């Protein structure tokens, strides 16, 4: 009913859907585990996968008018409604569970802050899910309040993220002597010269780092998810998604190098730990920074780039501003996924290729708003939160986004190589073997990311294919 | 030019192509490693895969007239000439390399017999390849002598197998006291009661047993390989292949249970090892059979169901008859594969879907005899013999037959489930989901048998697909 296009929708939705819970919490630990010279490489590899998927989605976008939904209609019209429906359903489930993961990360950070600050609630183990129930109810309420309300919430949350990043960079740029027990020392070149090497940890490897980091990098093409509600389809999507991926990669690289050069892996924060600069053996950069707060090798000391989780916030002044940055990032990501998934399910139900899902069709609202999809995603997310401890199935579903991207790329490759009556791409570049390379990279990542879960993913895709084909749509 | 059908071709070719080098050598060791209660199970599982593949091939056969070749034309006419050519090429390569491995196993057994009997040649390590070259020359000479010549050789070789099995069963049925140091004791119930349990060994497991045994069970549907030279296509193939698989499974089960109940895992063959039957502790079945030739647990003793390799021959009188049995079986299997592969390559080259293979087309001879394919298979086999030590790449090519079977089963499933204009099966049974279940078994076995080699097989199939698609045949 309301046509809004490139700027607001694409920019803020991509910004706050790629910027997940990882950025402020997991990034510091993952860059303290792996040096900058290799964290940059892993971010660049994930960026390569992301940008090839974006180019592939843009290639499908410039073909022609999109009826609606996301990957579903694209895969259907390109390489068969059976694959289209399978990919749409699997990706909708992936997004519906990513909603629960985003909001449970929100729950973890909020309960950690609450417990640290003043008090704690009864049964802190499940207090995360307890607060998650109410915050998911609130998120559903604000999401089902039309599109203008959610757009306003998205833009103000992006503003909050921008102010949080500004506070972070301002705090790091200005050195403070109060953080002598901590790793923050003010961009000392000693910390930089000791961080460009891949200095791993006890049990984490390159592939463990990649599987921890990657779910942050997914959430792209959210504009393509809701292509049926954009003012300028087939034109805004490429120029928006490419710029969003570029800026997100740049900000990840910048924050990674800054936090790597700003902190140290050995910060024994304690009252006794001072900057006396005692004439010790000086094997580590501790004495080069401060004589006290050293000797973390013998026993596991307090924290610092290896154990701390509020390092990204405590590095800069006004810690509540950073914490609100975490809250806004996770809430915005959950909102973006919770809006993207049900309209895709509506696209699935529109063509009636699934006889069983007669319901969950177009309902109330001035536009084609799938409220029933909103309730369905609400219930799925609530059930998965009630399950709790999502890390166990985190790499089970980490390859469902891989499945979606790989089917996108393979569909583009099949439509380009094998001539089709209506392929007719329009975006200017498109060496079509790049889509094949992206598909191969997606499959390689799938096999790396819990190969058993990958095999289960192909089994589920084949089951969906045989189910939809046996139903003989007509 | 000559139409010969069910009896001679189908019967003898299936008998002598499924009956490979394994039966007389590896079977005794594998049944000494895996008990009857589990060896029967593994044989039955391989039989289930084999018979599902046979039923699937029969389903394709009764559709209509076959132009020629094997899985190539079937897969093409069912689900695309691209997959047809990919499957035909990969299966032809698999058969061409299996020829080399069959003949090098023949080389191993013949050089072992020669070294044991009178003398040995220089450089016994490569004496196997030395004799293999000349015996491959003899094989190509007898194979390129028309169809009647190879049929006569095949039938006389199969007769030799019948006499070998008769000698074996006659020797086992009649107990001999001369084999007291050996495990042959005359169907004593003590040996049977102590062998029906899955008594494994140091490092071999169930899946190692499966990967060792399975290449014996492959070689089926050789009549379907040469469907272009059969008197009664689409009618003889099912009733022949099913009966051949049934009888081969029955003879494997019978020989396995007989050799299990006939020998023991502890036969310390030595002059001191007698049948004195001393009153020892008698924890093992040795003293239960004969007091001497016991105590093989402390140190690795001579042989017997765990180390012996000519036990299948020494169990029965007239060992040279058994040795001729091995020779005839391996020569017949190599001949069958060396006849099946090049006509399939001829079918590949006939449709010209591979433009680069302009040569290797129909040549001299009264019938459509692909001599150029004979030389091609000769060169590939000679190269792989010169490579030597084929066991390293045995699990590599073990999944190529799995690939052919899985694609054939998926062909039947896709043609039956997804409606096709000309499916029209005629064989009576066909609960169509059996094709799906067999395809799933084939994929699971592929993953078990060197999952990395399975992944390589999928990569090669995808490469062949994209190569044949990019060439845009018209
Ligand atoms: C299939 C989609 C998965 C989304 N989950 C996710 C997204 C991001 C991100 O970058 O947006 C980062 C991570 S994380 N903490 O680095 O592993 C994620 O895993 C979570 C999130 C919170 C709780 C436990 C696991
Ligand atoms: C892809 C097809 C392979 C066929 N090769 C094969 C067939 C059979 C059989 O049952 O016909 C048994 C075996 S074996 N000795 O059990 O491993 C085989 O592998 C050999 C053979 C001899 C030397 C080393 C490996
Ligand atoms: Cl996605
Ligand atoms: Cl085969």
């Amino acid at each position: 009913v309301v046509k809004f296009g490139w700027i607001n929708g694409v920019l803020v939705r991509c910004m706050l859907n790629i910027w997940g819970v990882m950025l402020f919490i997991r990034l510091s630990w993952i860059v303290g585990q792996a040096g900058i010279g290799l964290s940059v490489l892993v971010i660049m590899m994930a960026t390569v996968v992301t940008t090839i998927t974006g180019l592939s989605t843009s290639a499908i976008a410039t073909n022609g008018f999109v009826r609606g939904g996301g990957a579903y209609y694209l895969i259907s019209r390109s390489l068969g409604p059976e694959f289209g429906g399978a990919i749409g359903l699997i990706f909708a489930f992936a997004n519906a569970v990513a909603v629960a993961m985003y909001v449970v990360g929100f729950a973890e950070t909020v309960v950690e802050l609450l417990k640290e600050h003043s008090i704690l609630m009864i049964d802190e183990i499940n207090d995360i899910r307890i607060i998650g129930a109410i915050t998911v109810v609130i998120l559903l309420g604000i999401s089902v309040a039309g599109m203008e309300w959610e757009a306003k919430a998205q833009i103000v949350l992006l503003v909050i993220l921008l102010l949080a990043i500004g506070d972070f960079v301002i705090g790091t740029f200005i050195p403070l002597e109060s953080k002598k027990p901590k790793g923050f020392f003010g961009y000392k070149s000693e910390i930089f010269n000791e961080n460009f090497g891949p200095d791993f940890r006890e049990e984490e490897t390159f592939f463990s780092v990649f599987e921890i980091f990657f779910p942050a990098a997914t959430g792209i093409l959210a504009g393509a998810n809701i292509s049926g509600d954009l003012a300028d389809p087939q034109s805004a999507l490429p120029k928006g998604t490419l710029l969003a991926i570029l800026i997100t990669t740049l900000v990840y690289v910048g924050i990674a190098v800054s936090v790597g050069s700003c902190v140290v892996r050995d910060a024994t924060g304690n009252v006794n730990d001072t900057i006396v600069t005692e004439l010790t053996n000086c094997t580590s950069a501790a004495c080069k920074l401060n004589f006290d707060f050293s000797s973390c090798e013998s026993s596991p000391c307090s924290y610092g780039l290896m154990n701390n989780f509020q390092v990204m916030s405590m590095v800069s002044g006004f810690t509540p501003l950073i914490s609100a940055g975490i809250f806004s990032a996770t809430l915005s990501s959950a909102l973006a996924s919770l809006v993207s998934a049900p309209k895709i399910f509506q696209a699935l139900c529109k063509d009636n290729i699934y006889p069983a899902f007669q319901m969950f069709a177009k309902g109330y609202g001035k536009n084609n708003e799938p409220l029933r999809g909103y309730i369905l995603t609400f219930l799925i997310a609530l059930g998965f939160i009630l399950i709790a401890e999502l890390n166990v199935i985190a790499p089970i579903i980490s390859n469902f986004f891989l499945a979606s991207y790989a089917l996108i790329n393979f569909s583009v490759f099949h439509a380009s190589l094998a001539k089709s009556p209506g392929w007719r791409p329009a975006f200017k570049y498109y060496n079509m073997w790049i889509s094949l390379l992206g598909a191969i990279l997606c499959c390689i990542v799938m096999f790396v990311i819990n190969w058993w879960a990958a095999l289960l993913t192909y089994v589920i895709v084949l089951g969906l294919y045989i189910y939809v084909t046996y139903k003989k749509p007509d």
